[PDB]
Formats: structure tokens, C-alpha cells, sequence
């Protein structure tokens, strides 16, 4: 399972960093770094159907951070999950795992060409972490880490 470094910078309560799994499409800033704030939708959770049918846009304001979108898994195909927050204007998709479990790598099912985003899997207790600071009415920052992530041909 490839890993990278994750960062959560605030709330305070959570801060530290953690692993996340990166999916096998996408295409993460090798070497470098990104930064954003994590949104978790009240609608279309799983990311499986059209965000935009409700009215839903991930696409940030300018000047304010780029938005990682956490999404759950299950129902449909990892990298549709990706495509579909990508057509939203997310930065980056965050699936948490659906079970406490190990970390896993997102496999595919040309096409995959055009999945551009940052896409990683984070474990159960991650997201629940995450979705709960959100739910305390805190913001949750992130910093991805792929400065010593070297990508295979």
C-alpha cells in the first residue's frame, strides 16, 4: 500500500499527521505539496452521482483554500467517485473507508487519462475524526505531503 504524509493543521484538537493511501489514478504534485480546507456534503455522500444536479460546487473562492472533498466509500467505482468530485471543482478527494481497517489502495475498474485529481484513502478512524471536528462546527485544514513520493513510470 503506497502511503503518503497527511497534515491536519486545525482544529488544534486533531492536529498531527497521519497516513493516507494514494489511489492508482489521479495525479498528485509529486515533490511538492498542497494545501486546502476538507468539506464533507450533506447530499450525495458517496460522490456516485452528479454534484451538480445539487447545485453543489467545490470549486474555492479566490484567495481562500482549495477544497479536499471527503467522501465515503462504497456503491460505486472508486475512480467515478474521483471523476465526479473533479467535475465539481474539488482539489483533492479524501474516501474514508467504509470499515476500520487497514489501509487499502483504490484500483481502476485512455479514460483514466482525464483523472487529474489528488485522490487517497484514509482509514475509517480518520474520517470519523474529521467528520466530527466538522460537526463541532470547526474548520479542517490539510496539508497533502508528496515531497518524497516518486511516482512509478
Amino acid at each position: 500500500v503506497e502511503k503518503n504524509n497527511l497534515k491536519v493543521t486545525s482544529p488544534d484538537s486533531i492536529k498531527g499527521i497521519y497516513e493516507c493511501a494514494i489511489g492508482n489514478f489521479g495525479v498528485p504534485q509529486y515533490g511538492g505539496t498542497l494545501v486546502g480546507t476538507v468539506v464533507y456534503p450533506k447530499s450525495n455522500q458517496k460522490a456516485c452521482k452528479s454534484y451538480s444536479d445539487f447545485d453543489i460546487s467545490f470549486k474555492s473562492k479566490p484567495g481562500r483554500l482549495p477544497t479536499f472533498v471527503l467522501i465515503d466509500r462504497g456503491d460505486c467505482y472508486f475512480t467515478l467517485k474521483a471523476w465526479i468530485a473533479q467535475q465539481a471543482g474539488a482539489a483533492a478527494i479524501l474516501v474514508a473507508d467504509s470499515k476500520a481497517e487497514p489501509l487499502i489502495t483504490m484500483d481502476t475498474p485512455d479514460y483514466l487519462q482525464n483523472i487529474t485529481i489528488p485522490s487517497a484513502l484514509i482509514t475509517k478512524t480518520l474520517g470519523d475524526s474529521i467528520k466530527s471536528a466538522l460537526s463541532g462546527g470547526d474548520m479542517v485544514n490539510m496539508k497533502l505531503d508528496w515531497t518524497e513520493s516518486v511516482p512509478h513510470p
